[PDB]
């Protein structure tokens, strides 16, 4: 009832900032997330015994892969917490509840392979889900864990609020398929610029929540340079393992995934900052002005990759 979560002073202050790193102590990630739900939503959004049991079943269903792991899940939820606290009054009680859970669950049971590799391997999940393969699997696993005895954190919601929140989570999670991002942002751009963008239109909200999810998912590019640089080793370690597996199938992987082409990482990160990250955080700042720090930090790390290419580090 009267049981707050508190953090040490440095975390209490730094958790409010977009660039916050959740640190190397795994056993504090759960308390960090609960802290965020309580400040974002209220101490009464979720029955604490159910929330805790949900958090630990979710953790157990992330795998020990280099990048798409439990640490990524809590990183992406933290970024969503930063967005929600800097845009307090633009979001319903249900959106606040659904979106933090959506981020924690958004890569459940990820095996460290692209939708592409599932399809070329002919993995069962590719027959069951022809597009957004892993992301439909991630949502599926969220519903599984919600249905476990003592895990329904949404038990108090009305029959209809329950369906609305699971629909918020489904779209939120589908949106983390980067193939769907390019379309979603082009439309969000055109709607903002012609002035058609309207946040009372539910299909316009959907698109905005979609872009928030891509922002939160990419937030490793908005960290202090040494966090951004080291995280890149993790994500390339998956990409190269996939490359190896593509070669095992008799297929030349794209350069991104070919560990023979390590040399070209800086140029590839440049490409990705220009094609993906900068556009994302640009359009997000236009739509939601207080998210500007994500854009500014992204721009800083781009400049840090330009420096790497010029032999200046
Ligand atoms: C940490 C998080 C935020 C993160 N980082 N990257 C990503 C990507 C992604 O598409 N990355 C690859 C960028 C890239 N590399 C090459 C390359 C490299 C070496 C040799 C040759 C070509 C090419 N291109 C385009 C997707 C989702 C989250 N990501
Ligand atoms: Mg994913
Ligand atoms: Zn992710």
């Amino acid at each position: 009832g009267l049981m707050q979560f508190t953090l040490p002073v440095r975390l209490c202050k730094e958790i409010e900032l977009f660039h916050f790193d959740i640190g190397p102590f795994e056993n504090m990630w759960p308390g960090i997330f609960v802290y965020m739900v309580h400040r974002s939503c209220g101490t009464s959004c979720f029955e604490l015994e159910k929330l805790c049991r949900f958090i630990m079943s979710v953790k157990k269903n992330y795998r020990r892969v280099p990048y798409h792991n439990w640490k990524h899940a809590v990183t992406v939820a933290h970024c969503m917490y930063a967005i929600l606290q800097n845009n307090h009054t633009l979001f319903t009680d249900l959106e606040r509840k659904g979106l933090l859970i959506a981020c924690l669950c958004h890569d459940l049971d990820h095996r460290g392979f692209s939708n592409s590799y599932l399809q070329k391997f002919d993995h069962p999940l590719a027959a069951l889900y022809s597009t957004s393969t892993m992301e439909q699997h991630h949502f599926s696993q969220t519903v599984s864990i919600l249905q476990l005895e003592g895990h329904n954190i949404f038990s108090t919601l009305s029959s209809s609020e329950y369906e609305q929140v699971l629909e918020i989570i489904r779209k939120a999670i589908i949106a983390t398929d980067l193939a769907l991002y390019f379309g979603n942002r082009k439309q969000l751009e055109e709607m903002y610029q012609t002035g058609s963008l309207n946040l009372n239109n539910q299909s316009h909200r959907d698109r905005v929540i979609g872009l928030m999810m891509t922002a939160c998912d990419l937030c490793s590019v908005t960290k202090l340079w040494p966090v951004t640089k080291l995280t890149a080793n993790d994500i390339y370690a998956e990409f190269w393992a996939e490359g190896d597996e593509m070669k095992k199938l008799g297929i030349q992987p794209i350069p991104m995934m070919d560990r023979d082409k390590k040399d070209e990482v800086p140029q590839g990160q440049l490409g990705f900052y220009n094609a993906v990250a900068i556009p994302c955080y640009t359009t997000l700042t236009q739509i939601l002005p207080p998210t500007e720090p994500l854009l500014k930090a992204c721009r800083d790390n781009l400049s840090q990759w330009e420096k790497v290419i010029r032999g200046e580090e």
